[PDB]
């Protein structure tokens, strides 16, 4: 009974893996699915909601890693 449907864990392997590739392949999907226990369908989902905020600036966590990494 939780707010958070995806689990903190889960939510921080799905942040990992949007900033290596923001667009994962077929495979990449299935992988991110057996790894983190949650439905493919859902990954495919919480990538395009995503980038969807990406686009309207409202993807801070992303920006803020990208001014101290690269």
């Amino acid at each position: 009974g939780k707010i958070c449907k995806k689990t903190p864990e889960q939510l921080h392997m799905l942040k990992s893996a949007f900033v290596r590739t923001q667009w994962p392949s077929p495979e990449e999907y299935d992988k991110l699915a057996k790894e983190s226990g949650l439905a493919r369908t859902d990954i495919v989902s919480w990538f395009g909601d995503t980038r969807y905020a990406w686009k309207n600036g409202n993807l801070k966590w992303y920006y803020y890693y990208q001014s101290a990494n690269s």
